[PDB]
C-alpha cells in the first residue's frame, strides 16, 4: 500500500520519525468488510505493547458516511477510510497499517511451523469441529497449531461471541510474535523498515490488552455495539499517553 494521506499521520502535530518515536500499527484482516481489526500501540520509552480489538459492529462515524458499523469503513472506502475511521474514533495517529487475507495468515503461521495456543474450552473445540465439518479438531492444553488450525480458532464465534473472537485474534497475534522471536500482505511500510522494527517488536518487556465496554444497540434489527463514552475517553487518553501525543 501507500496511504492516500502523505508521509506522516495528519493526527501528528510534530514531526515524526518511527525509528525513535512511539508508534502504532493497525492490523486488518479481510477475506470488502474488515473482519479483523486490531490496533497496537508500541511505547518505546517503556518498551511495551498495548493491544485492542475494535469490534466490527462498533457504532462509529465513518467520514463522509455518518454513523455505521466499523467494519463497513473498509467496505465503503478501503484501507484509507478504515484508518480515517480509526483516527477520528480514537483521536490518535495510525502510523502503520498492515492488511492480510486468510491465505497470508495461514502461510505465515505455517512458515513459523505453527503458533502455540492454550485451548481451555470444550465449547470452542466442539464449535470448531462443527465449523470445519470435522477437519480441524483442537485439543485442550498447550499445543502448536498450524495455519488452518489457527485460522479456524480465530474465525469461530457461535460458541462465545464476536467480542471474544477479537480477544482470540489478539491472542493468536501475540503467539505469532512469540514464535517469530526464535530466529497477500499489504503494508504502508517498506519491508526493510519492518525488519528494522522487528527486534524492538520482539523484545518487549510487557504486553497488555484493552477492551471497549459497550452495549447492544439494535435499532430496527440491524445490530450495533454502542461504546460507553466514559471508557472510550479513558482508552483514548491511555493511547495518547502511550504514543506521546
Amino acid at each position: 500500500v501507500s496511504l492516500a494521506r502523505g508521509e506522516q499521520s495528519v493526527k501528528r502535530i510534530k514531526e515524526f520519525d518511527p525509528g525513535k518515536d512511539s508508534f502504532s500499527v493497525l492490523l486488518l484482516g479481510i477475506d470488502a468488510r474488515s473482519d479483523a481489526n486490531v490496533l497496537v500501540t508500541f511505547n518505546r520509552k517503556e518498551k511495551t505493547a498495548k493491544m485492542l480489538s475494535i469490534p466490527r459492529d462498533a457504532y462509529v462515524n465513518i467520514p463522509g458516511h455518518g454513523y455505521d458499523k466499523f467494519t463497513h469503513a473498509h467496505a465503503y472506502g478501503g484501507v484509507d477510510l478504515t484508518v480515517k475511521t480509526v483516527e477520528e474514533m480514537l483521536d490518535i495517529p495510525v502510523d502503520y497499517v498492515v492488511e492480510s487475507n486468510f491465505t497470508a495468515f495461514e502461510d505465515v503461521v505455517n512458515e513459523l511451523n505453527g503458533v502455540k495456543v492454550t485451548v481451555k474450552s470444550d465449547k470452542v473445540i466442539q464449535q470448531i469441529k462443527k465449523d470445519t465439518k470435522g477437519k480441524v479438531v483442537l485439543q485442550k492444553g498447550t499445543h502448536t497449531l498450524d495455519g488452518e488450525e489457527a485460522l479456524a480458532y480465530v474465525r469461530t464465534r457461535k460458541a462465545d461471541s464476536d467480542l471474544l473472537r477479537g480477544q482470540r485474534q489478539m491472542e493468536v497475534l501475540s503467539a505469532i510474535i512469540d514464535k517469530s522471536k526464535s530466529l497477500n500482505l499489504k503494508m504502508n511500510l517498506s519491508l526493510k523498515d519492518a525488519i528494522g522494527l522487528f527486534p524492538f517488536i520482539t523484545s518487549l518487556k510487557s504486553v497488555e490488552s484493552i477492551q471497549l465496554t459497550g452495549y447492544d444497540y439494535e435499532p430496527a434489527g440491524v445490530y450495533y455495539f454502542k461504546l460507553n463514552q466514559q471508557k472510550l475517553q479513558e482508552v483514548k487518553k491511555e493511547l495518547q499517553n502511550d504514543l506521546g501525543v
